[PDB]
């Protein structure tokens, strides 16, 4: 299988008077690439995926591809929806587009059985000759792709080739890669990214990583030189950070941190979503004193 | 403030080959006007309004918004979204299309806090002159709108009236109508029809009443008129079919039971909806046995 693995990023999608800013989009993501990640994601739930415009969604894509050409980082493009007809569009639309796979995310809202998991990704694979990587996130969805889905989907379609897992659940990721071991499990929480690597997980897609790249990209790589000791100091040096930046929605805190250090211009989300209250605002300031923060 | 109660019908929306079934739907509609029912909901959560296009929800606004002139039925229609500016344009689509209100669920997948959706509600409210029902369901968005919020925006805003309510939790129904008593608090879960109303709770947008639509017209219209005992009998006896409708995720039980009622021609749902196992299939059926379904 062609496979998306490594040090990735959930990225951001900075906002300017209500509008995509598209220079500090492309800036950003020169920032990923120069602090060692392997990949970006744009436009996943941490990029605000939920509100942003077919054409903006466009932007934002055009924008990682163009940005990433001449380097060895992959663009993993968010691409999921609720509904098959829309998830097989936004992966034919990212292809299109130049990415070099698709993170594609569990139907939110309307609950489909395992069956029906099932038969949306079988019909998103079939529908793009590019890697997919599913994304389980039961606490947003309202729904799980159970182990055996997972692995009837690895093993029955050619571009499924893994699991973004954040459902704080390790036991699933022992039940994952004990029955099916050639699959690639990927981190989708930061705090416990050393844990998922250390039984065999090949990467992450992280949010501390906007904020700390360098940090984020030596744990994966430590880790996947086996160099568990470091890789796990790192991860129990990021823990606080990695706690506080869900104290409110993600990305609401991540946001507040990039602004607060000067990686982006505006505090800016697109409704529902809005700044954190001042409470949060403060512990977020607090928590990150102690790391260092890469500038541009 | 303008409201619309009583008993309501979250429609589903029938498929053949592929495609709304208008003339199904018409029929449906009728067949709920005759058996008592005060409002109809088109394009709710049991109509999958997550996977029907936009030419397929003005369809079926209209559909209802004709089948009910001339009757004293209303048209509530489904006009939610996880985001604030596409949730503002579906409330304005569906006021220009004759709805009477509108049902706005509670963003999902995206998580907004209690301020963001204070202020997504209020963008909604302010955005049209008919009423808005809010919609709080946390097993399928991932969040919970909170009495505070709820009573905040029922205040503030002068379209917003009250909350269908379908969290499992007797406790927040007490909650709510303890602190503000007059807001209308509406059944959004069946099998606790009865013990909703009996707090002060003033209608049931219901998924059983699409089956039996006189029984859950009937056991609403008595509790309104406080003959709680007749109320609380036909609560009893419908138990077994309130909790078999959610054997699998709703609307998958409720189409079954009407495909094998002979009330719609075709057992067909958008991906990532499918049909039911073969072992709830036939526990649908059993269940079914003890009830009388109206024909048309
Ligand atoms: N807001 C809807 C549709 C959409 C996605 N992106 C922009 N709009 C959703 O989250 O699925
Ligand atoms: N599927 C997306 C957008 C949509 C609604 N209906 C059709 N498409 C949602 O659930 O919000
Ligand atoms: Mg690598
Ligand atoms: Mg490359
Ligand atoms: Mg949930
Ligand atoms: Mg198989
Ligand atoms: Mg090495
Ligand atoms: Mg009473």
């Amino acid at each position: 299988k062609n496979i998306i693995i490594g040090a990735m990023t959930a990225l951001i999608t900075p906002f300017k008077n209500g509008k995509v800013d598209e220079q500090s989009y492309a800036r950003l993501i020169k920032r990923q690439i120069e602090n060692g990640i392997d990949a970006v994601v744009p436009v996943g739930t941490t990029g605000e995926s939920a509100t942003l415009t077919h054409e903006e969604k466009r932007t934002c894509i055009e924008i990682a591809v163009e940005t990433c050409k001449g380097t060895k980082v992959k663009v993993l493009a968010g691409a999921g929806s609720n509904a098959t007809h829309e998830a097989v569009g936004l992966a034919k639309f990212a292809k299109e587009h130049g990415a070099d796979g698709i993170l594609s995310v569990a139907p939110y809202y309307n609950k489909p059985t395992q069956q029906g998991l099932y038969e949306h990704y079988k019909a998103i694979a079939q529908s793009v000759d590019i890697p997919v990587l599913l994304y389980n996130v039961p606490g947003r969805t309202g729904c799980e792709i159970s182990t055996d889905t997972i692995i009837k989907l690895f093993r029955d379609c050619e571009n499924i080739y893994g699991v973004k897992e954040a459902s704080g659940n390790i036991d699933k990721c022992v039940d994952l890669l004990a029955h099916e071991p050639r699959m690639m499990l990927i981190s989708g929480e930061d705090a416990i990214n050393y844990p998922i690597l250390s039984n065999g997980g090949k990467g992450v897609i992280s949010v501390t990583s906007n904020l700390l790249p360098d940090m984020i990209s030596a744990l994966t790589h430590f880790a996947l030189d086996e160099n568990y000791k470091e890789a796990k100091k790192i991860n129990d040096e990021l823990y606080n950070i990695n706690k506080i930046l869900f104290c409110e929605s993600n990305p609401i805190p991540i946001k507040t941190a990039m602004y607060l250090a000067g990686l982006i211009e505006s505090l800016e989300f697109r409704l529902p979503l809005c700044s954190p209250s001042k409470e949060n605002f403060a512990k977020i300031e607090e928590v990150m004193k102690k790391y260092k923060i890469k500038g541009f």
